[PDB]
């Protein structure tokens, strides 16, 4: 009950979490014909999140759908590189190599080395982020990453520690993070709990400073920082 896998007419995004909110039918299971309030609704639902902030994320997401002008969004829509989807990702490859919307146990594997204790705090966050970044760019003939992307890398960060964890520390389980993304389920058994306040544009901004503010090159190397 409440979870279940995707079938072969189904499409996933390169997102965990709304592959998450569709495999627990928060959204439609299939993951076609998202809507502004079908989104509202959904992550108002399972994570709390503020309308405001589903309507701006749904704004970006329909920019993905190939009919212009589109009032809805298809999960696979979203994995199309270079409009959302990006380079040094987390835990999908980037195009060049592969696939960019499922998970890729070798990059995750990258990552996690990175979240160095039981609790992921900014930093741990930030350094992973990093990592993935110069990684991309030193292994990618290919790699690019345009200022949308950039601040789209940024937020999913922040997104991950203040949606999945405690805004207010900047902190989140690490086992919790590493269960979402290899599951694609919420980690209610681990302790997850949907939060009661409201998360909000204004939280993701200020998470997203913290994570730049936790960046220490001595010379940036190439698009690191760009909101
Ligand atoms: C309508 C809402 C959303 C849209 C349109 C959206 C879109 C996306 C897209 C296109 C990607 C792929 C970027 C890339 O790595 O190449 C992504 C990644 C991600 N999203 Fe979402 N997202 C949404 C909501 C959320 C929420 C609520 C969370 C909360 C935890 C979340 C967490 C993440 C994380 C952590 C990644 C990075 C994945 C990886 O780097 O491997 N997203 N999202
Ligand atoms: C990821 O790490 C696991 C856990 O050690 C290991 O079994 C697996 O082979 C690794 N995968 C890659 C592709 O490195
Ligand atoms: C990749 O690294 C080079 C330094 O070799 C830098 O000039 C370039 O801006 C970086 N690319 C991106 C997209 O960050
Ligand atoms: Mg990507």
């Amino acid at each position: 009950s409440g979870w279940q896998a995707p079938g072969p007419n189904d499409v996933r995004a390169p997102c965990p979490m709304l592959n998450t909110l569709a495999n627990h039918g928060f959204l439609p299971h299939d993951g076609k014909g998202i809507t502004v309030n079908k989104t509202i609704d959904a992550l108002g639902s399972a994570l709390n999140i503020d309308a405001n902030l589903s309507t701006l994320l749904f704004g970006f997401a329909a920019t993905t759908n190939p009919q212009p002008n589109a009032t809805f969004f298809d999960l696979d829509h979203l994995s199309r590189h270079n409009i959302l989807e990006h380079d040094a990702s987390l835990s999908r490859q980037d195009s060049y190599f592969g696939p960019a919307d499922v998970f890729n146990e070798a990059v995750f594997n990258q990552t996690k080395s990175f979240w160095t204790g039981d609790i992921i705090d900014v930093q741990m966050a930030a350094n992973a982020r990093i990592v993935r970044l110069l990684t991309s760019n030193l292994t990618n003939p290919e790699y690019s990453l345009s200022d949308l992307g950039s601040a789209f890398s940024i937020g999913e960060s922040a997104a991950y520690i203040g949606i999945l964890g405690d805004k207010k520390s900047a902190t989140v389980p690490k086992s919790w993070v590493e269960y979402l993304f290899e599951n694609e389920r919420l980690p209610y058994e681990l302790g997850f709990k949907r939060p009661n306040d409201p998360f909000t544009t204004d939280d993701l901004g200020d998470l997203s400073t913290q994570i730049i503010n936790a960046q220490h090159f001595p010379q940036s190397p190439g698009k690191v920082e760009k909101r």
